[PDB]
């Protein structure tokens, strides 16, 4: 079995793309949530909150032949992957397209334009905006394919479109593909584009925060006064690479991936089950041949929903006890959906490298319904980790747990 | 210490029926399942009026409402397929499969029509009349995988393989590797699709659809000189994959063993296929099975009946095996069943292998000279006694899959 390391990280997020910009934003303690007055267009959305990207600069040199197939979510994915490849030292590399780099990627949904066009085709038969490019922009695997095609990659495409589990399954399944010798390298990530329908998914479940006048004060993971999540967007990509290969070219190695656990609650489509969530974490620990005691920090899923936070806290307390430091980056960028597992893995590794762990924003009173954990808040925590864990729990009760090993 | 993997359950919902005996009779009777689709006059700009629909489908009566709310048709097909495959594997009424030992790999090209309409219209006009709390789960990329997994309360890993045409074959392949690698003892693996106007527009807008609107019995025509495109079909198919000792220990009837899986992409074009990388996918499978090309007695083509698809596939196959290789396309009967195609074709290929009986490509009367010489079975079924068979599929984005199944005599 091959060992697997991370030699590239990048993305487009509500806090920026470079880590130094993101660190400053984390450190400044304001979230990226805003009012969305344009959503008055939609008939029946309660929430008027989101955490959009502060625009998105499509690079000038991108060729039409390639961009015709991309809506925003695929553009995000590609841009993320471009940044990660540069960071990994592969800018202009001629060899990565030879069939031994593959792509694992997904999103909750394709792009708005073709969803509108195909939906209207059903509604009225009209095909005005249905084109030969509509499917590839809508398709479940739009992100994975667009990323792969963009660098003329010829490896396997692993299409991990599993709503919020998209990015963490990408990482995990890419990791297993390298470990078992199918691919030498993998681009692995997740992405999402913000839209009204993307928000309606959670708003119709009453899972969304409706504090429409106080965007700076919501969401509030594990807080007693939380009232739901806030939807965000963007993408993040990790370059995973077989260990000897990385060593042989003298790559700067950000982390090693040592465990991945994945299961399902098999119970509720939305209402999470703590025991099976805990079991995902155990599976990861078993895969890493580690005791729970080895983990210095957990990066929560931490959506700020009522049941989600309770069930996650119990799952975590069950695996680790009350001593575990934990925080939720969704307090800053919201629930970035398809992107969340990749963005959170990335930032969790950045924090691990620097012995600096961001607090959960807007957590002032720990909800007594949540299990006692070491909820970092108020100020960042200095920890010197050998191992960290990042968890995600998704629609359909799909659970993932990733364990990263420190590399000095 | 890799685990061997066998197939102990097969089933599905298809234009030719569900039971193999029923399907065999249809294959033998040599009529395709293609029909004129007058309803598509509703759509503004479709050239084709052909499809291969299911002749009907009704939910089993004993499916409980609480479990079916989250299903549109494609997920209903997927669940029914998987239900048949589970019975066939001996797991009906057996709840131990829910204990985390069994997982699910599944996908489709698309979610269901209703919520696509509802969300699309929300974008079009802001109206949310028909957007409900159940719309996303019926529309979502992984609707099939999640609905199947939830239906039996399964607690294993979900491997979403929604990759258009490659959905069913990637499901089988990646489920196979999960069992081989020891992550799961069992997996449901399959693919599904529901017929819709939009599903046909995907290919119609590429001019890849047949437009012989008055001659449904005569089209599609894989590898034929007179072919003019594909015909879109629908349905689902599920295989129960199972670790070998586990199967042996409970005395399971074993249909076949999966011995190789190759998966790559062309990295060239979104729709136009590249022969060399298609061949390489076949090689990857052969290498995974530690077999020489010589070992393969038959190839189940993808055989979509498109102009470039059939040429590229033929060359790729000739390049790997030489002119001697027997090959045929089940899409000549049921059309291109999209999400379902890799699973349905895998299933039927194993059924044919078990019986030494290989269906010809329907409506293949003059082999296109632009296609590479292969042993194109046609006119009558061929008797072959195979120790190994291969089933190939090539999809949107240049995604290629090759599966190798070993005879279990
Ligand atoms: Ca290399």
């Amino acid at each position: 079995m091959k060992r697997v390391v991370i030699t590239g990280m990048g993305g487009v997020t509500a806090l920026g793309s470079r880590w130094d910009e993101i660190e400053a934003a984390l450190k400044a303690g304001r979230n990226a949530v805003r009012r969305m007055p344009d959503w008055d267009y939609f008939e029946s959305l309660h929430t008027r909150l989101a955490a959009p990207l502060p625009g998105f600069a499509q690079p000038a040199d991108w060729p039409r032949k390639k961009t015709r197939s991309m809506g925003r979510v695929s553009m995000y994915a590609v841009r993320a992957s471009e940044l990660a490849l540069a960071d990994a030292g592969f800018a202009g590399d001629e060899s990565i397209s030879d069939g031994r780099m593959g792509v694992a990627y997904g999103s909750s949904s394709g792009s708005v334009e073709p969803i509108r066009a195909f939906g209207t085709m059903l509604e009225s038969g009209s095909m005005t905006d249905v084109t030969s490019n509509s499917y590839v922009q809508m398709m479940p695997h739009t992100t994975a394919v667009n990323v792969s095609l963009f660098w003329d990659l010829k490896g396997r495409i692993v299409p991990t479109s599993s709503a919020c589990a998209s990015g963490s399954q990408a990482i995990g399944y890419a990791y297993e593909n390298i470990a078992m010798g199918k691919q030498t390298l993998m681009l692995a990530g997740g992405a999402e584009e913000l839209s009204g329908p993307a928000v309606a998914v959670f708003d119709t479940l009453y899972a969304t925060s409706t504090r429409n006048d106080e965007p700076h004060l919501t969401p509030r993971p594990f807080d007693a006064k939380r009232d739901g999540l806030v939807v965000g967007e963007g993408a993040a990509t990790l370059v995973l690479e077989e260990y000897e290969h990385a060593k042989a070219r003298g790559a700067t190695i950000h982390a090693e991936i040592v465990g991945f656990g994945c299961n399902s609650d098999g119970a509720h489509m939305t209402q999470p089950t703590a025991s099976t969530m805990a079991r995902a974490m155990q599976l990861a620990l078993e895969d890493a041949k580690l005791d729970a005691n080895a983990i210095a920090y957990v990066n929560a899923h931490g959506t700020s929903t009522d049941r989600g936070d309770v069930a996650e806290s119990q799952a975590t307390a069950r695996t680790f006890g009350e001593r575990m430091p934990i925080s939720s980056l969704k307090s800053y960028v919201g629930h970035t959906l398809g992107a969340c597992g990749a963005l959170e893995a990335w930032w969790t590794i950045e924090m691990m490298k620097r012995n600096w762990y961001a607090p959960t924003l807007n957590l002032t009173e720990v909800d007594p319904a949540c299990a006692p954990l070491d909820y970092i808040r108020g100020e960042a925590r200095a920890i010197d980790a050998e191992y960290v864990m990042s968890n995600n729990f998704a629609f359909g009760g799909i659970n993932t747990s990733l364990i990263f090993r420190r590399v000095r």
